Order: C-alpha cells, then sequence, then structure tokens
C-alpha cells in the first residue's frame, strides 16, 4: 500500500533510551539533520507474508494516531529484511519534575500536565486504543513543556509497577476498557499535587489493600472475579467498614481537585467519566484556563 522505506545508514546508535527500561529502543542521531530520534526494531523478517500483513496494519494505525500529545511515528526504515520504526525522541519525563518538587508541583503546572495527558489519552480512546500502562515514566515532557505519551498497549499485534492499575486489572477482568486509563490519571492527580504515589502496592493483593482501605469495597463483579482467580490462591479480599477518604488523607487539597480525583477513581469503571468529560471539569474550566491554555499550546507549532 502507501508505505515506503527510508534508510538506517543515516542513523548513529547512541545507546538504548531510558537505560533500557522501554526495551530495545535506540536513541539515534540522524547524521543528515542532527535530529535525535527513538528507533525500535519492528519486524525480524518481511519474508513472512502474514507477519508482513499484520505489520502494515499496525503502521497504518500508527499513522492515524498523529497527535500533539503523543510520541509520533516519523518514518519506517528497512535494513536487509528487518523493519525499524522511527519515533520522536523527548528528553525528559514527568519524573524529572517530581524529583525537583518532591513536596508537590505548582498548581498551574499540574493543570497543564493533566490537560495534556487527558488530551492525549482521549485522542487514543477516540480510536478505540487503550494505553493500559500509564505511569510517570511513560509521560514524556519536551523542553517546551509539551507532554508526549509513549508506549501504548496495542491489541491484535502479538515485575512491572502496579501502582496505577485499576481494580479491574488487578482482579483479572478481561472486560476492562478505556476506564483503566482514567483510573491511572486519577492516581496521578494526587501524586502531582502531593509528591508521593497514591497507592504504592508491592503485589497485586497489596495493591488491592491500598485501594480499598481508601476507596472501600469493590463492585460485586470484581469480588467474584477475585474469588475465582487462581493467582490469589483461594485467599479472600478484606471487608472495608470505614474507608479513609482522599480528602481525609489530604485535607489541604482543594475541593475541585479532590472531586476530579474521586471521579477518576470511582470503584465502578462504568461510573468513571470519559476523557472528554474530564476536560470539561471545573479544575480545567475555572477562570478560563482551558481556553487560554488551548491557544497557548500553539508552541506545538514551534
Ligand atoms: C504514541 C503512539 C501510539 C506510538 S507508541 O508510543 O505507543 N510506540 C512507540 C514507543 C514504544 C516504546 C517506547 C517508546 C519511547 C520511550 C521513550 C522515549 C523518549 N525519551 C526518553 O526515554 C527519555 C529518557 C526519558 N523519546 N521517545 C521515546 C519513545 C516509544
Ligand atoms: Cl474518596
Amino acid at each position: 500500500e502507501n508505505l515506503y522505506f527510508q534508510s538506517m545508514e543515516k542513523y548513529e546508535n547512541l545507546g538504548l533510551v531510558g537505560e533500557g527500561s522501554y526495551g530495545m529502543v535506540m536513541k539515534c542521531r540522524n547524521k543528515d539533520t542532527g535530529r535525535i530520534v527513538a528507533i525500535k526494531k519492528f519486524l525480524e523478517s518481511d519474508d513472512d507474508k502474514m507477519v508482513k500483513k499484520i505489520a502494515m496494519r499496525e503502521i497504518k494505525l500508527l499513522k492515524q494516531l498523529r497527535h500533539e500529545n503523543l510520541v509520533n511515528l516519523l518514518e519506517v526504515c528497512k535494513k536487509k529484511k528487518r523493519w525499524y520504526l522511527v519515533f520522536e525522541f523527548v528528553d525528559h519525563t514527568i519524573l524529572d519534575d517530581l524529583e525537583l518538587f518532591p513536596n508537590g508541583l505548582d498548581y498551574q503546572v499540574v493543570q497543564k500536565y493533566l490537560f495534556q495527558i487527558i488530551n492525549g489519552i482521549g485522542f487514543c480512546h477516540s480510536h478505540n486504543i487503550i494505553h493500559r500502562d500509564i505511569k510517570p515514566e511513560n509521560i514524556l515532557v519536551s523542553q517546551s513543556g509539551v507532554v508526549k505519551l509513549c508506549d501504548f498497549g496495542f491489541a491484535r499485534t502479538l515485575v512491572a509497577t502496579r501502582w496505577y492499575r485499576a481494580p479491574e486489572l488487578l482482579v483479572g477482568d478481561v472486560k476492562y476498557g478505556k476506564a483503566v486509563d482514567v483510573w491511572a490519571i486519577g492516581c496521578l492527580v494526587t501524586e502531582m499535587f502531593m509528591g508521593e504515589p497514591l497507592f504504592p502496592g508491592d503485589s497485586d493483593i497489596d495493591q488491592l489493600y491500598h485501594i480499598m482501605m481508601c476507596l472501600g469495597n469493590l463492585i460485586p463483579r470484581h469480588q467474584e472475579l477475585f474469588n475465582k482467580n487462581p493467582v490469589f490462591a483461594g485467599v479472600r479480599l478484606p471487608e472495608i467498614k470505614e474507608r479513609e477518604p482522599l480528602e481525609r488523607r489530604y485535607p489541604k487539597l482543594s475541593e475541585v481537585v479532590i472531586d476530579l480525583a474521586k471521579k477518576c477513581l470511582h470503584i465502578d469503571p462504568d461510573k468513571r467519566p470519559f476523557c472528554a468529560e474530564l476536560l470539561h471539569h471545573d479544575f480545567f474550566q475555572m477562570d478560563g484556563f482551558a481556553e487560554r491554555f488551548s491557544q497557548e499550546l500553539q508552541l506545538k507549532v514551534q
């Protein structure tokens, strides 16, 4: 179809990005233009016509996912029978800012970051794409403060921190949906403002304890799935008789912020707001921040 390959000869491999965290993604310099890029091996051999078919479907989708708040595909290169995808390289993550401000970020800074994260995730959701692994490491930040989300999870293409995982993911619900990303965003609301993870569990069951001692008992579906899931070895969930609400843990946080977080962190995934509804929240709409920042975000056009 419409897919033409560039050359790997112009790139110099400077090493793996993020000390190898995101896998075999190579930080590369384009020796023709000086641009720095992120290159991932994509296909081991285009000799297999079936693997080739699947690969071109994915490239077609990656091209449709061009957005100011996503790491974008720049080109595809071919070396021998291998394919490589070239994406943008972004220098910093939101971790760098959290490390500078360990007692919480500035209010407007959180507005700008969350607006962009929700904008980027909402765009993917409109293409029926779920990230499923939002965390500070995957939220890149350009020198200009433009957020670029990276490492989305793609279906039909075929240890890790659990702090941002929704209850449906923890209990093994295969009917999870876009609401898992909204849960992850709600986890980031309090983290950015307070300088500490909301639910820093060290196992799936420990993560569930963190969540429910704050937010209460799970919906019936998730308790039943938990009881059937063999990874929990017949163990049973705790019964919450007096949760500790977010505003009790963080009594200084504004009502508007606690409302935003509570909505994203609804125990029932179906009662969480969509990403678009999140941008209409008072947190973003008060004093016309959304209008102003939306036009301000024309630093995307350099
Ligand atoms: C959005 C769309 C749906 C495509 S995708 O994001 O889902 N797939 C492409 C993909 C897959 C896996 C990893 C990456 C990746 C990771 C990191 C960076 C980066 N900076 C850094 O690591 C700095 C040291 C912190 N610059 N560029 C990157 C790219 C990208
Ligand atoms: Cl609460």
